[PDB]
């Protein structure tokens, strides 16, 4: 087919071709292609790419969108726990997911690493912060009605506003195991009481960035999975450190370009996703030079 073509693009490390090439293929087409390639060459397509092109945010976005979604969420979690835990990356993978998605993950993990996902969290992730409770509860509780809207709206405007130290497990559970419809209400109630949006109240209350972000992600998910994905991309765009912002931006693009392709509709809250991609990602560092376009391509914003 055109399998030989890409196969030559990857050896030549012609990052520019790879983008256009990848622009043609669709979700299912891609999976097909990936296995076809491995038969016609004897090379597992992803690892072959992760070994052919530079290394960094560009390689990241390509080695992510070019793969099976859950498979990726697995490699993201795998890498996120190495040294210190990349709460931003773990959060992304398990907060912006449907019950079925986390399920397929627990499964894909158990068979890629051998161990059960929920256990590794207990081992590697001590339960200290809102950040760590988010990682856990996201895989233990399921959204279910409490029928105490006004009651819960107080639970937040107290733990995020009045209380000295916010009961983290308390607040993470309220958001995680909350029904999307009850949450529309809870949230609306909170704005009335406090006069400020939960997002603000979170970011204002949690100095640690990973914790304010993780909480804000969970919160925006209960209001629209693409909104959670928008907030995340925005948090990546406004990050001053290039290695971090490109890292974050690559992952989020790589894990959600298809799943929540209309995230740019919600990004309007902060500006124009397409404009902000064109503006923010101007780096000249080799491994970052093409990310801008790989990113635009996977969001059909080009
Ligand atoms: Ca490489």
């Amino acid at each position: 087919d055109a399998i030989p073509e890409v196969k030559a693009i990857l050896e030549a490390k012609n990052e520019e071709e790879l983008v256009t090439f990848t622009s043609r293929w669709s979700a299912e087409e891609r999976k097909e292609l990936r296995t076809q390639f491995q038969d016609t060459t004897g090379l597992e397509f992803i690892a072959f790419l992760k070994k052919c092109i530079k290394n960094g945010p560009y390689e990241d976005v390509m080695a992510l969108g070019w793969d099976c979604n859950i498979s990726a969420r697995v490699n993201v979690i795998k890498k996120a726990m190495k040294n210190v835990n990349d709460f931003r990356a773990i959060h992304d993978v398990v907060l912006i997911a449907t019950p079925d998605e986390r399920l397929k993950l627990a499964q894909a993990y158990k068979e890629k690493t051998g161990n059960d996902l929920l256990q590794d969290f207990v081992d590697q992730i001590p339960l200290t912060s809102a950040a760590s409770y988010l990682c856990h509860l996201a895989i233990r509780e399921n959204r279910t009605p409490r029928g105490s809207v006004a009651s819960d709206a107080e639970v937040l405007k107290h733990n995020l506003i009045d209380a000295d130290e916010p009961d983290h497990e308390a607040v993470v559970r309220l958001i995680i195991t909350s029904t999307a419809d009850e949450y529309k209400e809870i949230n609306h109630r909170f704005e009335v009481l406090t006069g400020k949006s939960v997002q603000e109240a979170i970011e204002t209350r949690y100095a640690d960035k990973e914790n304010a972000r993780g909480l804000c992600i969970a919160h925006y998910y209960n209001l629209a999975p693409a909104r959670a994905v928008a907030y995340a991309f925005h948090s990546a765009v406004e990050t001053q450190n290039d290695d971090m912002a490109y890292e974050q931006a690559a992952r989020i693009t790589g894990l959600f370009h298809d799943l929540h392709k209309f995230a740019w509709v919600h990004y309007a809250c902060w500006g124009v996703m397409r404009d902000d991609i064109l503006s923010r990602f101007q780096s000249k560092e080799a491994n970052k030079v093409n990310f801008r376009d790989a990113c635009l391509m996977f969001w059909k914003l080009a």
